[PDB]
């Protein structure tokens, strides 16, 4: 009564899920590979340049000081959202274990990502208080994690249904394709800005691993929804296209809220028009890889260096 | 409205749990360092030498080849079972940042152990499915993981009663002191012995890094249950401390079953009079870590070198 890949599936499988092999989805397992090859740890990284650099005075423009603290105050508890959403909905529908296997390996990955603001905040001295619990008191921050975190909670509040397994779809592209995908790419086009001026270079290097995580992450979830699309065509019906895209849509104009709350003022190389010309572009190209039709107008990426 | 310390608990703690800081515990956030600074992948132990071994026809006995496959054919869907209680059971109860933390670090690592015994069967030519459903083939590795697996089932069907919180403090005991705190250390010492003889060298390294994860997980779980004791003393019952005493006596006739099984005769240097010993002396020593009255009379270490 061993286990054979066609017992094997993305959702509802009855394949015994302990028994590894044999593999069925070569793509999750090749990015469990790559994700434990890009081992690093954020104390890695020297920040006395950074420390420096923000107890000075001209170090950064007060405009600067607020787009850091904004931005990291949101990267510093939606790490834990990603990891709690894996852990309590992701990991108990993806019946397959290659799959969860590289679930393991991400959601390690959201610690040691959330192990690098608590290393930022205790390095540059910044309240814990104010930074941890900035998600429940900027609203712009706020609206963005309460609008992700309803999708969390509809799967844990409803047994294999087609609107058991689309509500677990939308959770999927909220937190692959939106959270990370999206907002977690605007925010790293923001911070890595001012590493490309030699500010906060500490910071922006931590950044630049934790985007080579993000990638994976956003590989991964991107081909488990279209490797559940495959398997069950019949989720992918046009409503729940349309569905999907309005979910792009309302994230988007979340995040413009976020970008100009985060940036009054566009400081020098960045605002939040090109914020929006990114996030425009990033939404269309997911839109792209989801066999979607693109919810904006041609836009073109104004950073092509990300 | 900013997290404090006290509201921090291990369990049914109301402090947002999604705020990493401040820390309260410590010793969690320790554990998490530690295992993050063990890095080590499987394939980096290279696999020639037992290759050649297995291969060979005078290089391991029958009864050795029998002990190997039995005890790879436990560890390989034992990891699962280990990670799926963390993700599925423990991660929910443990109300707490830091601990998930290290939760996340453990699961992943128990990927890691998991991905040691795929190298180990794709490297040796073992069948995969021989291997990976042989705990539900061998009644003696079956009652093992079934009487496991009970205490992960009875927390999914059952809201924070002294009953809820024992039942979960059962879980811990399983997994944590049983499961990778005896068992696995048992397992460990069959493996290591073969070492020793400078036999499946390879598979012995993969087991000493496997090994060093254990000891953090065991530490980790015992403080949990130590530290929910220290908070909840309610719960630490002299009819609950010999419910964990009757669990650790159950354990140890279900691995008595299993050592007699995977060695009929024993090896050189190895039989199940001496597992018997040193499961009896772990034990023991398990006992002492809970502030348990100990279940056996003093036993040696037959391997003092572990
Ligand atoms: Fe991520
Ligand atoms: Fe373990
Ligand atoms: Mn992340
Ligand atoms: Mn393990």
């Amino acid at each position: 009564g061993r286990v054979d890949v066609a017992e094997k599936a993305m959702i509802n499988s009855r394949a015994d899920v302990n028994q590894l092999l044999p593999l069925k989805y070569g793509w999750a397992w090749e990015k469990y590979l790559a994700g434990c090859n890009n081992h690093w740890m954020p104390t890695e990284v020297s920040m006395q340049a950074d420390i420096a650099l923000w107890k000075s005075r001209d170090g950064l423009t007060d405009d600067e000081r607020m787009m850091l603290k904004r931005n990291l105050g949101f990267f510093a508890t939606a790490e834990s959202l990603v990891a709690n959403n894996i852990v309590l909905a992701v990991y108990r529908h993806i019946t397959n274990p290659e799959c969860r296997q590289y679930l393991l390996r991400q959601a390690f990955e959201e610690a040691v990502h959330t192990h690098t603001f608590q290393y930022i905040c205790e390095s540059l001295g910044l309240d814990e208080g104010e930074l941890f619990n900035m998600y429940r008191e900027i609203p712009s921050i706020s609206d963005k994690d309460a609008w992700a975190l309803r999708y969390t909670q509809n799967l844990e509040n409803p047994i294999g249904t087609p609107e058991a397994d689309q509500a677990f779809l939308r959770d999927l592209v909220a937190f692959y394709v939106i959270f990370e995908g999206m907002w977690f790419y605007t925010g790293f086009a923001q911070i890595l800005s001012l590493g490309r001026r030699n500010k906060m270079v500490g910071i922006a290097e931590q950044y630049q691993y934790i985007l080579r995580d993000e990638s994976i992450h956003l590989n991964f979830g991107i081909d488990c929804i279209n490797q559940i699309k495959i398997e069950n065509p019949h989720l992918w019906t046009p409503e729940f296209q349309e569905e999907v895209r309005t979910m792009l849509t309302e994230a988007c104009e979340l995040e413009v809220a976020y970008g100009r709350d985060t940036m009054p003022r566009g400081i020098l190389g960045l605002n939040a028009g090109l914020c929006e010309e990114y996030m425009r572009f990033i939404t269309n190209r997911r839109c792209a890889q989801l066999g979607l039709e693109p919810v904006f107008p041609e836009t073109a990426n104004p950073f092509p260096w990300m």
